[PDB]
């Protein structure tokens, strides 16, 4: 009951969750996934309990408010609208994740990725988005001032007007497109190959080259996945 798609109105409000399987490919071996891709709501004054994950980093994307993030070991980090956090979580330590107004709700987008827990990584990142037409916001190495994922993949954040464009390169077999606000299609080789309205997903695979185009403003991201 979202209503979409010029203003997309109540975008802040929205809460869904996507739970998405774990590829395999003969000829890439143990590389990650998108696990889940979720927006949720916290009321004034609220916290989920804390809790452990199953071998998955968490990505945050804070949409409105600000939030803090405590783990069983001590490590806290606050995040506001407009920054990207990165929790590369480690083996039965838990996770809390408390709204930081009495007064006012948070609402923010989460993803997780398979990891190889053995790999390094920081505990916590955290990037500001330039909100550009498109950003890498976290990649292998942290390139172009990005977040440093121990995953092979590739996170870009979208803002566009209607009718803007944006062009992508694509490293891996598999992309992702999430609408976080607004519609927009997918093009390759100068051809349509999805449009998505407000909140939509889509999986693309074999397309090294994807140019999104805006049908109303917009925020996206896309996910170079490698496998
Ligand atoms: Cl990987
Ligand atoms: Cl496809």
């Amino acid at each position: 009951a979202r209503q979409c798609g010029q203003a997309d109105y109540g975008w802040l409000q929205a809460r869904y969750t996507f739970s998405f399987g774990h590829y395999f490919d003969p000829k890439l071996l143990g590389y990650a996934s998108l696990r889940v891709l979720n927006q949720e709501v916290l009321a004034p004054g609220a916290a989920f309990q804390p809790r452990t994950y199953p071998k998955v980093d968490i990505l945050n994307v804070i949409l409105d408010g600000e939030a803090e993030y405590r783990d069983s070991e001590g490590n806290h980090v606050q995040a506001s609208a407009g920054e990207a956090l990165l929790l590369s979580t480690q083996p039965g330590v838990s996770y809390s994740e408390h709204n930081l107004s009495k007064d006012k709700p948070l609402t923010r987008m989460q993803l997780w990725l398979d990891a190889c827990p053995q790999r390094e990584n920081p505990l916590i990142q955290k990037l500001a988005l330039n909100m550009g037409k498109q950003q890498l916001i976290a990649s292998p190495e942290g390139a172009m001032g990005s977040l440093q994922l121990r995953q092979q993949v590739w996170l870009h954040h979208i803002v566009l007007d209607k009718g803007e464009s944006a062009n992508f390169q694509l490293h891996g077999p598999r992309a992702y497109l999430q609408s976080i606000h607004g519609k927009f299609h997918a093009l390759t080789h100068h051809e349509e190959k999805a449009a998505l309205t407000c909140g939509d997903g889509a999986f693309i695979r074999d397309e090294a080259n994807i140019t999104l185009v805006a049908d109303s403003p917009l925020r996206a991201l896309l996910i170079d996945l490698p496998v």
